[PDB]
């Protein structure tokens, strides 16, 4: 019975439901409206799929399913506890949002992950819904259960207009998530040099997160050269922080971009800064010990130890593992990840001894620095709406 009233609400057939709602009274017309049809409610599905004409009629019958959290689907994943206003926002259904609000829907009702209607419109970038929600008393600084703000997710998805608008309306540029992440990091991870420049217009301070990473280092890990190039001349970064970032960027060039000539370019830049002031030379730190996994290798220490490298791809591969463990450390997932990557390439090429040693080392790293896997494979946090 009601399983039929709801599948026409989802699919949007408005003529059918009007005749099924003429063959029943106004007291039980509310019981079918408060359905459990595949976890959602007739009013929720009516908002997720933008059926404005039928959402307005659904509400003239009973405005009591209006803050109900049910199940919705986006990008294949499924979201629990999403109210209808939130879902109308994530989908871009601007006029469904306006109608939902004119009938007195809370602009502050979130999903179970505590994602506001405002944050939902920021994900896919619906600027006009964002403006409307802000004008209807949305709170710029309610974040999800991880502390990811609207401004943050807007920077991560590269939405300059929306990020600008949120800053214009007074959003705090220096929020830290629970993991210590700031909107400046989301600019770094997305290569949004534009939005990074705009955040700096509001004196955005450049900090480490829980993992110890600055945006400058975060841009090096994820490989966005425009950020790393931009920040090697920003006065808010020190000399050895520039050096390390260029050097770590080189590692990303060797292992992530598979580009030895790009890597040497950045390693040379880093080398010059190290040996630019002869009265204070930045020597490479010296690890506790040589590592079998790294073939007992040692980081280059002079501009000329860099020249005889390009004809030696293996030394560069071992340089990159060394540089990464030095800068990122054993706790950053990229270190073990690229050790295992490296081991895998060696397996493919023939030396299984190199492979197993790298894989053994990575497991001892993954297990000795404790609080991804090979089967799993046979960041995701920020794509949460």
């Amino acid at each position: 019975l009601k399983t039929a009233v709801f599948n026409a609400a989802r699919d949007g057939k408005l003529r059918l439901l009007t005749k099924l709602l003429a063959s029943k009274s106004k007291e039980e017309v509310s019981s079918l409206i408060s359905e459990k049809t595949n976890g959602a409610t007739p009013l929720l599905m009516a908002a997720r799929y933008g059926h404005l004409d039928m959402v307005e009629f659904l509400l003239e019958q009973c405005s009591a399913s209006i803050e109900v959290g049910g199940s919705v689907n986006f990008d294949g994943e499924t979201i629990e506890g999403a109210p209808p206003l939130w879902a109308a926002s994530a989908a871009g259904h601007l006029k469904v949002v306006q109608s939902l609000l004119n009938h007195g829907a809370s602009v502050n009702n979130t999903t179970l992950t505590n994602s506001t209607p405002l944050r939902a419109a920021c994900f896919d970038g619906h600027l006009e819904i964002v403006k409307y929600l802000v004008e209807h008393k949305a709170d710029l600084e309610v974040s999800n259960r991880h502390g990811h703000t609207c401004l943050m997710i807007s920077c991560y998805k590269g939405h300059k207009e929306i990020a600008q608008y949120l800053l214009e309306k007074g959003a705090d540029v220096n929020r830290k998530s629970v993991k210590g992440n700031t909107a400046l990091h989301d600019c770094a991870e997305s290569g949004s040099l534009d939005i990074m420049k705009m955040l700096l217009m509001y004196c955005a301070k450049m900090e480490k997160d829980g993992y110890g990473m600055t945006p400058l280092l975060s841009a090096s890990v994820t490989g966005h050269t425009n950020i790393v190039d931009f920040l090697t001349h920003h006065a808010q970064t020190s000399k050895t922080e520039r050096i390390n970032a260029l050097e770590l960027l080189g590692a990303t060039f060797v292992d992530k971009k598979r580009d030895l000539l790009g890597a040497l370019k950045y390693w040379k830049k880093a080398m010059n800064m190290r040996y630019s002031d002869r009265t204070n030379i930045i020597s490479k730190p010296v690890p506790q010990t040589l590592i079998m996994a790294y073939d007992y290798a040692k980081e280059v220490n002079s501009a000329e130890e860099l020249e005889g490298l390009i004809a030696d791809p293996d030394e560069m591969r071992m340089q990159a593992l060394l540089i990464r463990e030095r800068i990122l450390g054993p706790s950053h997932p990229d270190t073990s990840y690229y050790i295992r990557y490296r081991g895998a390439v060696y397996a493919d090429s023939g030396n299984f001894k190199r492979c197993i040693n790298l894989w053994k080392y990575a497991l001892d790293m993954q297990q000795s620095n404790l609080d991804l896997s090979f089967a799993e494979l046979f960041s995701l946090l920020k794509e949460l709406r």
